[PDB]
DNA sequence: GTAATTATTATTTAAAATGAATTAGTGTTATATCTG
DNA sequence: CCAGATATAACACTAATTCATTTTAAATAATAATTA
């Protein structure tokens, strides 16, 4: 059904669940699920490609990422995704923060889907700790 | 000790469907990775909400769009960055068209001092767009 | 075709000895890699020296050092790049100190246009340094 | 002292590309050109090694590589993190399916700059590496 | 009592690791050129 | 043809890299136990 109440499982570090649980009460939340739902809704609103500007003409965007370069086959995956994406990727500026942290600004060209897709495909990778898209126009 | 544990989430079917369709089926590796990334997302905005001048491991990216034709605009922007008490790491510039320039200014330092640049640079005549991406490093288990 | 072949080279023992000393002293993966790299090196030289405004596949990096204090120097440089017939891919800027700025300008186009951009930018008052790195793409079997 | 021989493994196209340079530049054999190239490499590598002023210099390393070369990208980032304080930033351009351009901005004295430079150009898959000192 | 939320265990799936098969790199021996 | 020589080809062996394999862990499904 549409309204039916379902469950889904998530595998993660104890540290991360603790950090999540630590946030339930203080922000005026009754349940862990109640919070997770709002976070999902939050992501669903920020990762919306249409309604920003119609006809989805090629726009310019900047994707800010943070990842651990130690993560096995992560860089190979990221560069492979970007090469597969051709002209949609203008360039990447990288900062080696510390031994387990890399800052990277990926400058993208494309329509609302194309950009959204890249934010999700790169951000979706295991080891990519942070990914925030800044949308402009081109 | 840090080990991998599980946990279930109760929600409407239509909400899980929207999550799977709009995000996991549109590139995301797993539902668990998204949840982890959403946790990391909130974990970051906490560090930035914590206005402690001791921490400088709060890295940020300022995305700016401007017309280079605007007199003294590039002169003033570079002046602000050189003057800055914050460590401006580097700036990547894209010449979009004759009247459009994109810059990504990578900054380090104090929350207020970094927002001061966003305020200063964004405030300039000819700076059409200015958005700050508040970011930070993460531990090996984060 | 995609096939790995071998070939012998006759020379004095002392010349091979001093070659293998620089392979260890500079830590190159293999002797074959160095031979391939110096063939590639010579091939880029040849590509550029054969001045033909037809080849627009040529990639180059222009390294500049200047004083940002020099009035409208930054506006003129960006004007030069926007005006440029070449494809200015991007520019990375480093604020070295109060009177020093480092920029790496990635260019793609024909030898002449890439060089006019060097002539112009390097010619500017306040430009303390300008060195062009003439590079090129290489095919799978190169 | 005495004349000895050595083998080199490479792609047929690259040897073909090399063989075209012989007559065209005034050489008798392939070995003649290879020797001359070795002699040419050994001279510019010596003057670059000498004159080490222990001053705070900035340098740019321009590299070209094939990202298809298994984890070459990972290796490069490992080298750069290993001497992190020196490496200011890296700008990457995805040229085509088999070409990547990177500009690595380095900081330090002659000795600590040469250490980092050679560690990257030496890598298998790194087709081009040219430093710019300042 | 009902129903949503957590916890635990099971099944599916993706990541590591292992090791044979293969390939790349270099040293050695042999044939093809070369010069006068 | 010739010495008397280097240049190139062929062959051989060794270090390195694939790839298909097994092994291990992570991601979801299912279900049981709790809490509203
Ligand atoms: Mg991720
Ligand atoms: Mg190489
Ligand atoms: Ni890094
Ligand atoms: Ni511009
Ligand atoms: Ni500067
Ligand atoms: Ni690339």
């Amino acid at each position: 059904k549409d309204d039916s109440i379902i469950r889904f499982s998530v595998s993660l570090q104890q540290n991360l669940l603790d950090e999540l649980d630590n946030r339930i009460i203080k922000n005026g939340y009754s349940s862990r699920s109640e919070l997770v739902r709002d976070m999902i809704r939050e992501k669903l609103v920020e990762d919306n490609w249409a309604e920003d500007n119609p006809n989805d003409e090629s726009k310019i965007a900047v994707l800010v990422v943070i990842y651990d370069h130690h993560q096995r086959e992560l860089n190979q995956r990221m560069i492979d995704i970007q090469h597969a994406s051709g002209t949609h990727v203008l360039c990447t500026t990288h900062i080696h923060m510390d031994e387990h942290n890399c800052l990277e600004t990926i400058i993208l060209q494309g329509n609302s889907f194309e950009i959204q897709r890249l934010q999700l495909e790169i951000g979706g990778l295991r080891g990519v700790k942070f990914a925030k898209l800044t949308k402009a126009s081109s």
